[PDB]
């Protein structure tokens, strides 16, 4: 059960299951290049799903999640929005940072087949606030669908899957 | 069609001159939707990019938009695939009034006027179009940009209005 | 002074009012050089920025370059690290006159006015700052921006150059 | 030479037979990059004045689709252009294997002898390119004679291949 500012969304589709191996996807650049779930092959996955990324508002726990988990060994963190490639370079949470992609479903299917993208609200059509971690070999280990999309992800707990 | 000089291509076809516009709901940058009602009995150019998000300064644009809005009864609406987050970095717009800059990232507006890109690295944003049409709702003029790249040809666009 | 808000530093210190500028080298767009000369009895206002590459309308900054280029005998001159080749990427200052954009990519000018970033991912660009000196030479009124990203307190800055 | 006149380089190019020197670019994310990152890749070092031009020529666009393609083949753009316009690289259009770093306040510059010394493009670096093997020694480099021309591309291909 998502909300937005206390009213009630829905997404389109169930987020993954512990246990179940990630599914494909094909996404887009900030430099219109693609990247592909057999890019991540082998490392461990951090999925980091906005509704956009074009906010401008980032967070000192935003910013230190990132940080630290780009930190750990042989892990990535990957952000995913419906935000076109010519806005996600202005993802302020990647500033710097190695081991930080943010790329662009806006012609993939990934809050399709990751049954992420909101079906009412204003906000209809844009992926909801959810973490997903996936371990070395792709299954997931940890998942948040976070209650309020204003709210930030319990970013400690997905941290700990991680360690 | 062509972008940066190799051959791309739009699902489907731009409308016809004398046929009707047809309808569309796009959303604002305050998240606010806009439908061709909205627009109903005015003269509306529909500015159809890729991205309005370039950060290219649209000198022509800008001139355009200021030329148009002084006609009497008339609006420029600027449609692209861009997130309503992005909306505002489109300056052709800043102090312009009687033109509105709108996002088809949930709509259909790109595939009813059969400008999606196809192929090409830019596939899945809609091509360069202009679409002018009178008060009544029937399009009158349109101009599907043969280079992607370039610029309309807003001289013509604006000779339709008047 | 703040970058995104955590703290970042300057190599220098900015002039203090009652000094005189110091002299520089710039290069516009199209690749000629400026230099304190090319100001002298104008008076001057620096406005000094990380970056005027960035894709923002800039619409505080396009209503102070109107307002103070309208002034008699005053000069508005924009300072950054970009490549004379980005400089045409400035909306606010297109098609204005008495507005120059220029380019400090070889030259000190972000040193000798201690405004270039000693630290941070932004390091080596200028921060955001505003100097304005009399026809003299003299600065008048100066403003380090304590959040980059904020707008300069360009309502104080103009009262400087009336 | 630039339009006729002749002109100058802060240092000398590396020499064929010796290794590639360390570097810090930055991305257009703001991000660094370095020599460790194409350790046992073959590395294309494409040295631009600008890559803020706005017109890739045919030529150039054919060697990135050519050489990107290469097994075990990087292609890395250097230049003076702020990270801000890194993107406005269009050569590099939808593909991947090419990068685009800054040297706008690093050494790449002068540890490469590229730098301009003089002519209205002093302070940038000059139009050349650099190929090295997996291990890192040069295998062909180019100091484009006239800065406006384009290199040959074949020949630096030739040396990947």
């Amino acid at each position: 059960n998502i909300t937005l500012k206390g009213n009630a969304i829905s997404t389109v589709g169930n987020l993954p299951n512990i246990g179940e191996q990630l599914k494909d996807f094909t996404l887009v650049n900030a430099d219109l290049s693609e990247k592909t779930l057999a890019d991540y092959k082998g490392k461990k996955v951090v999925l980091n799903i906005f509704p956009s990324i074009d906010t401008g508002v980032c967070a000192a726990s935003a910013r230190k999640f990132n940080q630290e988990a780009s930190n750990l060994d042989n892990t990535v963190v990957v952000n995913v929005s419906k935000d076109l490639p010519f806005a996600l370079g202005r993802f302020c949470a990647a500033e710097g940072l190695n081991n930080v992609d943010t790329l662009s479903d806006f012609r993939g299917h990934f809050g399709d087949d990751y049954g992420v993208t909101l079906a009412d609200s204003p906000l209809q059509g844009l992926l909801s606030r959810a973490v997903v971690v996936a371990d070395e070999n792709g299954n997931v280990v940890y998942t948040e669908q976070v209650p309020e999309i204003a709210q930030e992800p319990n970013y400690d707990a997905a941290l700990a899957a991680l360690k």
